[PDB]
């Protein structure tokens, strides 16, 4: 239960394993199990790592999720919770960011909840989980760096960091979804509007052509028709694109901005052990706290510090390649979308005759 | 001073020159005589028949229209009149469209306020103009069709199915420019600000991203710098594009509203002689009128109506190759536009490390 820390090319970081974990979350109704339905909905999962799987309905990750706040939250951010479809989505993303975190996906509490084998064992596991003591701040007396004491000066120096960057990514992540979401709205709402009454327009002005009675100009007519059209199909597709692209920038943002959220308290306890042991000389003179403890806060603190960075180094990592990932997958899925939109203005103009 | 209709394979039309007549607007400035400022502005003329200039300020314009709708107005649609340089965009166009009408561009007073010598001359054509008498529906007594009377019948039908196609097209024509407006209002207010609040944020972030000092993820965050910028690119690109575009189609359904906003009046006059000829025969039995004068009312009405039918085949001969026209020009530049937002993201897209 012990949780190593080493030192490597960027300074503090946990310990990976050799080989990546998984878990596949999906529909029980269609897996090898005989399944009994209900309300509540039920998500089968299956780790990497087995050929096992357990059922949990929402309610149960929503347990989970507090437990791993409780007993986690003082080191490391847990991802926030969640159509049906895009619940299970996101119920996926959810379950491998924490089954590729080194820490959480070691720990007791992740484990048996992936593993039971009966009803029984897992309301076992809940109980004994609901009881683990090693939470909040103590969960750092489990966690052992395997380097020197840092002191006090980088300490203050390295959480500073952590909360300028953070802070700074906040507001960043934030504008991002703000102005992402405004685009959305109009690209789902007036845009296409637009685009579809203009097509209408056209069809009806080819219509009042056509009235004309005059056969001559029936080629004519019927290509103005089909740019109509074409403008029609422009507007259903602008309606639809954000779902192929802007849906997944938005995704990766609104996850950061949840792993965001959780350096306010996680900098505000670090801030106060600091404090406190900043305290410690003038608390011990006071004979208001003994020797040992000023020893144990000071202890403490190294390790919260060594747990921080081996955390952000996690974050960092992860950060951008995800980033690197999403942004890239937004781009072709524009290139390909402003592609389709050309080909088809491109068809529509190939229709008119040439006067 | 008699105006020719002859019937050819659409009916009634008038006699169009062997040879296509127009004239140039263009800033005497810049021209070849020796010219002294002012203001007002003018603009130079030179028809295509003749090297001779003229100069005319805008009110000269204004002056010719209102001489044109009194005298011809009765029957033929006159163009409505108009940055500076979209005043003289539009000049162009209306003295081109007025060029080429066969019966306008062979007038006494459009030919004179293109071909005088002197100031004197000038004046002197202007006062002949306003005091002439064929005017209204005067104008009709000036017009000679080379064909059979037509009975009271045909002459009904034909104006009512030109009251019927001009009013649907009004409609239409309206509609085209109302959404199209609407268009052009959000491609060069919101949306663009959107493109630009996005590549901006993307930009933010980016910012951020680097301050972690990180030496490693430089290129990675000069991509999204540049990608960022290449949605401010975007922007206004985005705000740009309906001048070279939807300017035009716009444009020319301005052009045709202003043709059919003449029709009330000329079909009011139309249906006006109509009703007067049908009550030609209790007028006279009720000895209000005499019989000579009868027969006047019904030679006059067969006269409106070749003169009707004569513009109407002017009026869509000329519409069908305008809109044709147009809209192919419209989607030509659809197509560019799309293919560069296209290629400046798959440029943004090439400077992107791969993980």
């Amino acid at each position: 239960e012990k949780i190593p820390i080493i030192v490597g090319d960027y300074g503090p970081m946990w310990v990976y394993p050799t080989s990546t974990f998984d878990c596949v979350v999906a529909d029980p109704r269609k897996g090898s199990k005989m399944y009994g339905l209900k309300s509540y909905i039920e998500y089968q999962l299956t780790p990497t790592n087995t050929n096992r799987s357990v059922n949990h309905r929402y309610k149960h990750f929503d347990w989970l999720y507090e437990r791993l706040l409780v007993k986690f939250g003082s080191a490391i951010p847990i991802p926030s919770l969640p159509f049906i479809k895009m619940r299970m989505e996101r119920l996926q993303a959810w379950m491998t960011r924490m089954c590729r975190h080194p820490v959480i996906s070691e720990s007791e509490v992740f484990q048996q909840f992936l593993n039971f084998r009966d009803e029984k064992e897992w309301k076992t596991g809940k109980r004994k989980a609901e009881r683990d003591e090693l939470a909040g701040v103590m969960i750092f007396s489990t966690m052992e760096p395997e380097a020197p004491d840092l002191d006090l000066v980088e300490i203050e120096q390295k959480c500073e960091a952590v909360g300028k960057f953070t802070k700074a990514m906040d507001d960043g992540v934030k504008e991002l979804l703000t102005v992402g979401q405004e685009h959305w709205k109009r690209c789902t709402g007036p845009l296409p509007k637009e685009y579809q009454k203009i097509g209408k327009a056209l069809q009806s002005l080819a219509t009042v052509f056509s009235s004309s009675g005059y056969q001559g100009e029936t080629d004519l007519n019927d290509a103005i028709t089909e740019a109509g059209k074409t403008y029609e199909e422009i507007a259903s597709l602008v309606a639809e694109q954000p779902k192929k692209d802007l849906h997944f920038l938005m995704e990766c943002n609104h996850e950061y901005k949840g792993f965001l959220g959780c350096f306010p308290d996680i900098i505000g306890t670090h801030k106060g052990a600091i404090e406190k042991v900043k305290e410690s000389d003038k608390l011990v003179a006071t004979s208001k706290i003994t020797l040992q403890d000023k020893q144990n806060m000071v202890k403490r603190v190294s390790i919260m510090s060594y747990a921080l960075q081996a955390e952000m180094n996690h974050f960092h990592s992860n950060r951008i390649y995800d980033y690197n990932s999403v942004i890239r997958l937004y781009l072709e899925q524009q290139v390909q979308f402003y592609e389709t939109i050309a080909e088809k203005l491109r068809q529509a103009l190939s229709r008119f005759p040439v006067m």
